[PDB]
């Protein structure tokens, strides 16, 4: 039967289909409990809302991330996202179908124990496995070398890998995403009069941001141009009809991705990170690093952040090298892409965790099996 | 048995059984008592009128109304009220009928207290139920979510609701209503020469109100179109047959509606009302709070209201905005409609309040099984 | 000459001279207007009362704060409090005085824009600065690591500074202060039977709120003492002579401050944002913020709020950790004390904004000069 | 040239001039003529007689009062009165002389209308101004605050004003005067065998009223005494030599001014109406209503009236309170003398109407200049 | 007068007298630097920050080391250090006392030219020298023959001496040290849910390092066991009150100084270099090679190294030889003690490296006068 892929992000949930070219279910990792008092009897009110249903209701909901950056902190309202993406989404059983999920380095391993112990004994598959996104990412890709940039909405991480091999010591992980632009963004659109407190007009930032917000190639000519002129000013209709205007905060937020201290943290910027991730390499390979810089996630969407980042390795690497981005326009979704890729492959079906091996070993196979 | 549905409003007692479509009594307010000398003997005199009995009567008694501005003030010829619409009008047995009342937002404690008390000791039910206002005008609207404005005799009050959940620090409370304006009406009418000073002819003023009060459309044009020409003066004729003549006075009683300054009070008008309890609501909300803005109440009846509601709102609101005032041609009675159709759903006959709770908890339950 | 110290609150204004202990002159930041008909004619009838006068007058007139959620909303109104506090009160001429001004966190710039173009076009002073008001009260406490906690009649904020140095991504925010718990104190007097509804009756629940208002250690077990027996009852006496009596509501009013979802509020607890603001910075200054929280303004003087909160950091804190709330009995003033220290200090005379580099550089020096 | 002030009650005529401590002309009004058959040829005879020359020869002559509860029934009959006053008592010419002219409260336009027309194209005079007699009389008593109780021949009228604004809300207008408490004397006067049924001997009934009549300040005590003994039993001489003695009815006729039922009113008595007037205004005035309680009119002029007062204010007030009546010794003209302090006023001369606006915006800036 | 010695490491610095027992001055060779916005004025803020005073203010400051791998990479902040460790802790002038200095074998020459220069030209000393760590280290074990393992804070190096003459092609040279395997840590102690990513938390994993780690005699016997039962674990309290628990990490720390291969090198264990550093001196000398393993080094101060490294040498040895490690209790502090014992010899005078020599010769004969 065929093999179940499920990108399970901080911010989004990404289902789908071995085999497929696109995943069939997107939507985002939220669960939604009334705050407020109801007053109608019957006609189906519910204690929770999952997916799509809570952000449509979300006025009078409360919004909750099961998944903090990238670590799983409420397995209750995860369980109700699963059951959701297997029962109401994908509309399948998922006691024939075996299951791919992805998983951040850098992780405990109590994450991977209980998503081991809910996918064998909740929703009981023939077959699991737990895969790297940056090795999907590549996979995605078509090539085999390459260092990976993955950001999504809690974790940014570097993984360099050379010929289908792997360099676990120049693996960098950094607690900076979609989510704390998005708190950014919150916290400098105060500075204009605009007050976003709950978590309903948590996801209006974010919608301002995914459609407003951009990276700028120089920061401080840019910060220039917006204090001379008002040409780069943007306008936004709120859902009450009120129409917000803003200027050099479209460039602002996602320069946290270049300058962590704008938050508070001691941490290098991106580029510094993956090339500190380079040069922590062999030397032989770090050429094949230089013209095979991978980007992936949703956070690496803004229209500005690949001629940037060019710049800046172009700044730090030695002038005889050849850099070369490479952004795809569907880098969205590339790593449940590379997860159907590998899914379907004939020499990957030795390599599942059965139902028996987990009865014969417990739930501690997961790390003898999987990377 | 089938419920009882009663409506005490401060000037209307609209009262009958749940599953029907129109209330069967609908009858004044009012107790009345003599006040002159009596000489003939016998005859079946009575010492107190209730109902239409003491508005038929009225030019020998006076006239008190039980309830004020929403809160009873007279326990005793509550009482009366309650008998007369129990015994004489309903002609039921209330031991064997359970009876569904409605109460006014941001009322004392002890109105509802002395409410049950009497129910269970005097008339005693075998259940008892107390529905806000609102809530039951939402029901009759055969809608989940909007915004009512329910103005009657003492009480004109804002409840938005948005998919079966109300937002009770959005709730707001005016005592602008129609015995204020006929109160208004009784001190313009000196004005030309016309002298009503007693109860009796507060009826009287409420008639003239009832039949030739409109509101306008724009307030000084109106004035100056008043004070042009003699278009707009309307007649009526007084039980002793004389005939009085009315200009402006036919706009400017309902126009304290919206203009509070006219009787002397700081606060703003229905309109600003209105838009104060949408703004104090979640944003993702106020849409579906502009779009059903619903109207109930006998003091909504003036035949200009709706328009110059929807032309203030929006003026009020941004003008992306789609304002949508639903008035229902059945909305002086739409509470009674809304207490019949909760009263007759299967899903509402686990929250009536028996007597055993009662005698369990004493008259505080009240507080902890309705809202 | 000798510097002017002025701290602009949402509801009171405390200015005075540096280098003395006490604020000169604390009047509330009211503007009242006449809403009634004038009869007698001259006898020095003015069009507005600022400040006492305002307060003394306040039965015929319509009160308005320039001031709303620390954002100054009416501009006109702010320049004739400024007037009064410049030419009524202090007794002094601007043109030859240094003003020292406070202003809360996370505003946004126009506020300060326009504050900085009135002080230097309309009231020209030789120099002015704009200080944060937590930096002053820690000012005032003689210490130098700590984390403030300033609550007054708009605004309620956190602002850690360990050593010096602050941390801004831990300063946060809250619009829940002491005219919010005075609108919940004015809607849950209706339960008792107390009407409250003009600007006027404002003035005298707040009264009732300053003078018999407290927090409780525990509030179930407060709540069930209540319910028990007649014992927390207190007796107010109205202006007009009416004897008014409250019990739990003494109580439940500053509880908003603990649990904001009584006025439909999202947010946490005043408890929970100092230590969310305490975690969210580096793990080594977290001890000293711990032993220093510092308390500041005047909706901090309720006399159970130091345990109260005392005890709600030691449940949220290890409990290997020293939890010391720091109230001082003159915290209502402590940002014009630590104001008149900083005026009065020799270092600070370098940091003045003068008005040759206020007309070089135009209005927007003081996002340079200042934090 | 001096001003006229001329105060138009519903019985008496009390013209001057402005500046003056007493009116110059008090006079009743009322308006003789012949009934019976003239026989002597010549002599002088006339179709009409004003004034005391009406009053001397009253035996032959039916008397009308052009005057009825405030307004004007006879015009042709007030323009011989105003003729009177203005040429045979005053002696001027009101040609050179402005008039200001006193009115009750809740009157009709015509009233004032017709009394602007007459003055302006009769006696036509260079600026004439109608004004408010309670404003008047709180003119006269030397202070701003305070509620005016004005009782005279027709009207009985509350008006409160705080610090020169009036409250329109709080004015009560009662139709409960002399001229009723002359009539129920002359009812009860047949109780004891004294017939007064003609117009003539109204006015002996009127004088044995304002000679013999006093309130009591306990009725059923008085009653009691009266019905014991015969020690309150006074005597009165008739123009014939009739000796008549009445008991009971000296205070049995103003107790119809605290209890109209007397003569079959449904109103409350006076007391009830000042007291209603205080609690409809603001709450924090209150207080000032309550010491500066001002007594106005010849109908206040009985010697129990205000002993009788400050007991039922203090009954219907709390006991905190502390009600103070001032009845001057002069308020039977304090009307005139306010009238004479605000036509003699500096800062009045801008707030006459003349000839000129008058001829530009017809009889209708009465009501837009004048109160 | 007393010469000065002084050991320079990567992590600590410790200085003292020639002729002492003790060093007088041991601090940690950092720079902090501050971080965050200084809000407060005055109070003698620093710019930078030197030894214990930048470890107890180091949260909210950047920590930097000046030595890498036992090579100097900025000169400011070593120059810093410097005169921190003249001026500040020995309280002495420099240019009075001769100063002998520490360095790692086979480094640049350029470390050395600019510690010559630095020393002589702006802490310029009468005399100076630099010795081998190694030759100090057998200094202070008494005897003459044996091989010194040196492993620090970046340097881990074999110096074999026999009879006093080295031989300098069986150095061996590792970039294996405390520092890799507190990085080692920092990774490893992700896998149970801590997090440390910034350089304050470095100090406090080192702390953890320090206090709780050691290692195993047998690797996988020590592994099963941790698996096995939790007896291993130990628990330690973070500064902000949290406590945290270690199981295998304790001694999957050290056991990257046998197996490098965990943090990715490709170089040997230090028993292995120790091996090989043995056989490739002459053979006559090897025996006296295998009995006087000397250790020094803070990084060899775990409580499991020494019976470790004789159980792994005597796996590589024959069976027919005598296996004997050297760990004095005072290893911490050998090459000090060393340079005590060296710089207090009468023959030691004459190999000064004096300031006439310098200008004579410039800033090379360091390498002609030293090893
Ligand atoms: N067009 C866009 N521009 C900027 N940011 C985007 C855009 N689309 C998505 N994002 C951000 O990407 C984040 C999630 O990306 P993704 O990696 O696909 O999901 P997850 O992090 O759940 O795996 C969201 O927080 C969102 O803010
Ligand atoms: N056609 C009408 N036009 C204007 N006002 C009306 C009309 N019909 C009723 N009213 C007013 O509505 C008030 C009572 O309305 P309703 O809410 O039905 O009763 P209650 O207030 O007792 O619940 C009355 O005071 C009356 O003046
Ligand atoms: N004794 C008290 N108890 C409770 N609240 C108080 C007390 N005194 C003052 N307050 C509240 O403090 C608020 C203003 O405090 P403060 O911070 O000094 O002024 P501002 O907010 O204008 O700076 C007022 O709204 C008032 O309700
Ligand atoms: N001493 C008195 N005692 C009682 N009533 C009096 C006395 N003097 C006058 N009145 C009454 O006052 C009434 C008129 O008073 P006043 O207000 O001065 O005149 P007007 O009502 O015409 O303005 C007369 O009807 C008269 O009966
Ligand atoms: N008790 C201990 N256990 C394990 N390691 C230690 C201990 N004490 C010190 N160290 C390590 O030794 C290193 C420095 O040792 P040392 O050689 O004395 O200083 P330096 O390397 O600066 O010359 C530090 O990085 C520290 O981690
Ligand atoms: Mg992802
Ligand atoms: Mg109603
Ligand atoms: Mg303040
Ligand atoms: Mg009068
Ligand atoms: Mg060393």
């Amino acid at each position: 039967t065929t093999a179940l892929v499920c990108d399970n992000g901080s911010g989004l949930v990404k289902a789908g289909f071995a085999g497929d070219d696109a995943p069939r279910a997107v939507f985002p990792s939220i669960v939604g409990r009334p705050r407020h008092q109801g007053v109608m009897v019957g006609m189906g009110q519910k204690d929770s809302y999952v997916g799509d249903e809570a952000q449509s209701k979300r006025g009078i909901l409360t919004l909750k991330y099961p998944i903090e950056h990238g670590i799983i902190t409420n397995w209750d309202d995860m369980e109700k996202i699963w059951h959701h993406t297997f029962y109401n989404e994908l509309r399948v059983a998922p006691e024939e179908h075996p299951t791919l999920l992805t998983e951040a380095p850098l992780n405990p391993k109590a994450n991977r124990e209980k998503m081991t112990q809910i996918m064998f004994e909740t929703f009981n598959v023939p077959a699991m496995y737990v895969a790297i996104q940056a090795v999907l990412s590549l996979y995605a890709s078509g090539r085999t070398t390459g260092i990976v940039l993955d950001s999504g909405d809690g974790v940014t991480h570097n993984v360099p890998i050379y010929e289908g091999y792997a360099l676990p010591h120049a693996i960098m992980r950094l607690d900076l995403a979609g989510r704390d632009l998005t708190d950014y963004l919150m916290k400098i659109l105060t500075e204009r009069g605009y007050s976003f407190v709950t978590t309903a007009e948590r996801e209006i930032v974010r919608d301002i941001k995914e459609k407003l917000c951009y990276v700028a190639l120089d920061f401080e000519n840019e910060m220039a141009t917006a204090a001379s002129s008002s040409s780069l000013e943007k306008s936004y209709e709120l859902p009450d009809g009120q129409v917000i205007t803003i200027g050099n905060e479209r460039f602002r937020c996602p320069e946290t991705l270049f300058q962590p201290s704008f938050i508070g943290m001691e941490s290098a910027g991106i580029h510094e990170t993956t090339y500190n991730s380079i040069m922590k390499c062999d030397i032989d390979i770090r050429k094949d690093l230089y013209a095979n810089n991978v980007m992936s996630g949703g956070t690496t969407m803004y229209p500005g952040i690949a001629d940037r980042m060019q710049k800046e390795i172009t700044a730090l690497a030695p002038s005889t090298m050849k850099i070369k981005i490479i952004a795809p326009p569907e880098r969205k979704y590339s790593v449940w892409i590379g997860g159907s890729i590998l899914a379907s492959l004939s020499t990957f079906q030795q390599m599942w965790i059965t139902k028996q091996e987990y009865d014969e070993a417990g739930p501690s196979i997961v790390h003898r099996k999987c990377f």
